[PDB]
């Protein structure tokens, strides 16, 4: 089938990429970066995120694979030494799917996030009303908010005090960035975990300009009327070759390897 | 059908209980506290928890209802003024189910928790190995651990920094109590959210005596070899009469009412 | 003696300012906004912060006073109804002094902060080496860092998890903003409280552009070689007329009033 | 002068203790465990804490020294290889003093803490009114409270989210253990740092039995009317032989060594 390989760009990743293309050439495998069925990322989790967004319009037809040439990643979770075994088994596997986060920006534009989407103010203070399923929940004032996917909970969400969720749970998690809490403003404080079909809506109070991020991309959006978050109906599909449990991936990354 | 009413014991709850029994008497309703189909709790969330554990052997055949005579509760979420309307509609509704936590103590004994189950040391230091699906995850040293149900996340879990999960998500959440983290002991720190069929196992390192709690009940268990946590196959069934969304219940309890 | 009054600008503050000037005119008091001995702020804590920085070059010769026309402030801690009594007693008091934070930016420029000084990245990732008294302490990667004065601990420092310090303690407190902590980057996590004469130095790793804030002012600094923090030798002097203990000010602002 | 050596009890500590006594015998040094001027602890920080409380009645006349036979401690901060050099220099140094915490239990009894003093309930719920300098600050409900010395901030205080304070600051820090915060109970949440002469008083609401700890000692106190915390007028004196800065001790223990 058709495949493509993206590289971090350094010497180690480019050389491993050319070795895998050479190995794939020994099989009935066609290199195609327009309509591939297999997308292999060689580098780090950031390289994988770029590979994800490069082909986010054909997610239903692609199985992703991440190879880490540096430290272990949560998406790039295979070592370079296993690359030849990867080529062989790719040539002849199972698939697993992770949930995604859909962000809607109304002035509308839509985006998919594999890790998270965050909102911060343009320059002045950040004040938004948080609406959950069309009911006003809180008026947040602080540095910003972060809405994370399950596989994203080990990233920005973790540094903000959020919980780590197993990626088989179809949910999204909202966490706060340095909220003010006194006799005036009151926020929930705790991270919030929302199931599928729940819609979390951010609405401006005064300033309507916001710095909105989706994974690595960050854009200053002007004249924003609303930001809608919900668990996406689309999922990202990984090629699975052996058992690397998520909790073991957490242990190896944060406890010790 | 058969019903029973439990009371907090104070004058307000006992008087409301006798008024509801009198109202139920005007219908084809039989008071029975042995095999009831309807269990009404009048008091607080603690009164509801006692009502839950009193009939935990017939959960599949009971619809629970909570009336709060004090402040709003997450289980006792109906005001005394609605009691007469409750009697009428009970006489002729829909049902909603929340997940439960199964705790297994091997020396074995099993328990169901509606809020959470916690483990603390008998007297000396608390050290346990945390095993997730038969793989060693961390060696925890600290004050204790708390495993929460979704509806329990707004209780002890919240005070420990855990996330608030909508009760439609079949999961359990583990949080830490004052863990040591230095060049010796290392814990994950973040709360962990586990899906159904995941088994979290606590195993002793030196001391084998532990103070184990399940909701309000707390027992000193001796010669403990293992404590197993998993999302229960059983669920608690609530009688539903109108929409009181969980997130609104969170807003009314923690933001303002 | 000479005095001046600054106003938030709204109708309530301007009208109270003109009433106090009229009351001061009934005494031997000279309005002077060039070399005043008394600086009265009417508005909120933000109005007071602007009054502080307007006269930061004559701190040793000025007694500050804050009047809150909205909610209680930690610097604007006197109600408008007490303004006439303030005029009388000003005309004939004691003084109390709070510590300040000195920030040095080397490319050098120096700044005084009454609340705090923060460092965030220009656009990309924020990575700095933290040096305490000329010894490397940690390599911080995250959103930013905040160094707070004692009276500033109830402001940005509090939202970041820092401790509240009584302003009689000559110290500064450093807190983290969403730090990464895994098998690569390692930060202390806890807030750090430094005494007088301790020098905390932030040094760039790759990017040398930083968004540096001092109280309300925020400047993008380019080609930064170092940022030095230390407890200032200067202090801000408040005119004291009665006992409003700091801990009571904390209770009234955060517990209830 | 007179000296004594306490040992953890294991083979390594006892053997090092006998070697130091033999080395001290080659000088005009008298072993005395009744009225020593030098108290050497060989083991861990726990061994040092026991050595501190064994001679807490002669703190003004004793210089303490800690040797760690295991991992580095904050009080036992000298390696066994330096023991012979310690004997020589002891025979002929400077002294440094750390602040202590005085706990008063009224039914009265007084205690000194080098690390911290904590309060937890006897069995039921823990509810106390927190009084700061004779003014009611908050009604705390939760697992307990911890009042830490500066050198104690790296111990229990750190695991509870408190700040790390340099031990030259004469202060005490109060932190919360899992407090309830809703529309009923309200606590400050943040750690509180109190200067000298400030008195923090814990007063019972219903239950008058409390589990009170001071460093390693923990006693169930009955019929408690009040618990008073204040920075002690006494200090612990360490023998200083070279520079091991506190912040370096923090870096070596928590960042890496
Ligand atoms: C760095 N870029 C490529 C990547 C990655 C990645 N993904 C994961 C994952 N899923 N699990 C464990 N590690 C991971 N690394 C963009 C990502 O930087 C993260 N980020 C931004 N600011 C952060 C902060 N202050 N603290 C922690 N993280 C932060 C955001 O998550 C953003 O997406
Ligand atoms: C008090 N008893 C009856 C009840 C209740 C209740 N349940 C909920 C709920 N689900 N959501 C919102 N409020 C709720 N209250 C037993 C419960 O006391 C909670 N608990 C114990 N120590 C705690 C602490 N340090 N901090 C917060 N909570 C604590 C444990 O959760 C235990 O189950
Ligand atoms: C708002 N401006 C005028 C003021 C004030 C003020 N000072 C105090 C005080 N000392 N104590 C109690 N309340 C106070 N309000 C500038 C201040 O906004 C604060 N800030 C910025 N971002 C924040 C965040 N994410 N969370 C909390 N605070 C934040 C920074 O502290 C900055 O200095
Ligand atoms: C273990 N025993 C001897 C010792 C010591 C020690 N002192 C220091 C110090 N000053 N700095 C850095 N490490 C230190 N270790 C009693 C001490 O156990 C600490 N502790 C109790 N429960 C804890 C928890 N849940 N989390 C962290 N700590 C806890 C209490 O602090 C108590 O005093």
């Amino acid at each position: 089938m058709k495949y493509m390989i993206t590289s971090k760009g350094d010497e180690k990743s480019d050389l491993l990429r050319l070795n895998m293309i050479a190995g794939f050439g020994e099989y009935d495998m066609e290199y195609d970066d327009v309509e591939p069925e297999i997308v292999i990322s060689i580098g780090g989790d950031g390289t994988f995120l770029s590979a994800f967004h490069q082909y986010e319009e054909r997610l239903d037809e692609i199985a992703f694979i991440g190879i880490h040439t540096g430290h272990l990643g949560f998406y790039a979770d295979w070592r370079p030494a296993e690359a030849d075994k990867l080529v062989k088994l790719l040539a002849k596997y199972q698939k697993v799917s992770y949930p995604l986060l859909k962000t809607t920006v109304k002035y509308e534009a839509t985006y998919l996030a594999l890790n998270e989407s965050t909102v911060k103010s343009s320059g002045g203070p950040f004040v938004v009303d948080v609406v959950i399923n069309d009911i006003h929940f809180e008026r947040f004032r602080g540095d910003g908010l972060c809405m994370s996917t399950p596989s994203g909970t080990t990233a920005y969400n973790k540094s903000l005090g959020g919980a780590l969720m197993h990626p088989s749970i179809e949910a999204m998690q909202l966490t706060e960035m340095a909220s003010i809490n006194n006799r005036v403003y009151r926020t929930i404080g705790s991270p919030l975990v929302f199931p599928k079909h729940h819609v979390v809506s951010l609405q401006p109070v005064n300033d309507k300009d916001f710095q909105i991020s989706v994974d690595h991309l960050s854009i200053l959006h002007r004249d924003v009327q609303e930001i809608r978050y919900e668990v996406s109906a689309k999922k990202i599909h990984f090629a699975r070759f052996r058992s690397f449990p998520f909790w073991r991936r957490v242990h190896d990354s944060f406890i010790e390897d």
